[PDB]
């Protein structure tokens, strides 16, 4: 295990054993990211940052919830045919600070989150449940920042808290470390 992934394990509870998927209140959006590498990122300095248009959506809805309910955040990989973990939405958006960690460099903005579960769902768990808002399709097939309905979610949500999982993105952490070593090696190189 390599160090610095034990240290985030010490300092956190990842994948806690009593989760409240029965939400009361708050809610619930998909995030598609590009890369594995963002999601390391992501939770080695707990922020996140979609497009203009879903960090846009994501700071209205977060604003409107006013603290009264969670917004929770289901992580899948471009293309990975499976989710990776949940995150809570801990502010707002800053919309002008580059975060500066993303394999879309060019991206603008972050926003504060709080890794709960870092585990990998496959899709089959989870593809017969539709989204009454995505005009019934599978919320596997949904885009970045899809918001699923509060019912849909706690469905989502006990799946997701109660999948035993195999892997993870931590399995291989240390390929992201010598991943951000080299993209930091070559911006120095540059300079």
């Amino acid at each position: 295990v390599h160090p610095v992934l034990e240290k985030l394990k010490a300092i956190n509870n990842y994948n806690p054993k009593d989760f409240d998927w029965n939400l009361k209140n708050g809610r619930v959006f998909i995030i598609k990211s590009y890369c594995e590498d963002d999601i390391h990122r992501s939770i080695k300095y707990s922020i996140w940052c979609s497009t203009e248009h879903g960090n846009k959506r994501l700071d209205a809805a977060y604003r409107s919830l006013n603290g009264k309910g969670p917004l929770y955040l289901l992580f899948s990989v471009n293309g990975s045919g499976h989710f990776c973990g949940v995150a809570e939405m801990k502010s707002v958006v800053d919309y002008n600070a580059y975060a500066g960690v993303w394999c879309q460099d060019k991206w603008k903005g972050k926003f504060e989150v709080k890794w709960i579960f870092v585990k990998d769902v496959p899709n089959n768990q989870l593809r017969h449940i539709r989204l009454e808002n995505n005009d019934n399709k599978p919320v596997t097939n949904s885009r970045d920042t899809q918001e699923v309905p509060l019912e849909k979610a706690k469905q989502v949500l006990k799946i997701i808290a109660t999948f035993k999982h195999t892997t993870s993105i931590f399995d291989d952490f240390a390929h992201y470390e010598k991943r951000q070593e080299e993209e930091e090696a070559m911006r120095r190189e540059r300079n």
